[PDB]
């Protein structure tokens, strides 16, 4: 369920920030974003929203999408 698009970047140091941004949200448990994938695989918290993650990505002037792969 809680897979994540990265979008706009390219990956890893991209995806870097994007992870730090998610740890940076205390309703994260565990973010492991996939590079060579494009996606993230973040596990958070029964309190926070994918799609407040994806709009925090996307109001980061970056691109963030969803979905479960």
């Amino acid at each position: 369920m809680t897979h994540l698009k990265i979008t706009g970047m390219t990956c890893d140091s991209c995806a870097a920030h994007v992870k730090e941004a998610l740890e940076k949200v205390p309703g994260v448990q565990s973010a492991l974003v996939s590079y060579p994938k494009g996606t993230a695989q973040l596990a958070i918290v029964p309190g926070t929203s994918p799609d407040a993650l994806t709009a925090a990505v996307a109001g980061l002037g970056y691109k963030a999408t969803l979905a479960d792969a």
